[PDB]
């Protein structure tokens, strides 16, 4: 099935974003999909959710998401 998550980043006016993801999909798509969305290289984003940093292989089910919840995107400089 899936659930609606959303993205928010942690400083500045960017947009939020929503998505519709796959429960087995992993965090590592997740960013994936967000940087494919903010055309950003993926290594200069990382993921947080509820504060806490994640590893890529978790799967939503795995991390114990649900509808509705959010993660945050953190983004560095973007010129390495």
């Amino acid at each position: 099935g899936h659930m609606k998550i959303k993205i928010v980043p942690a400083v500045g006016g960017g947009s939020p974003l929503e998505l519709e993801v796959a429960p087995n999909a992993t965090v590592g798509a997740v960013r994936t999909k967000v940087c494919a969305m903010k055309k950003l290289p993926p290594d200069t984003t990382r993921l947080t959710y509820k504060g806490r940093a994640l590893k890529d292989t978790e799967t939503l089910e795995s991390l114990g998401v649900a509808d509705g919840d959010k993660f945050v995107l953190i983004t560095r400089t973007v010129g390495g």
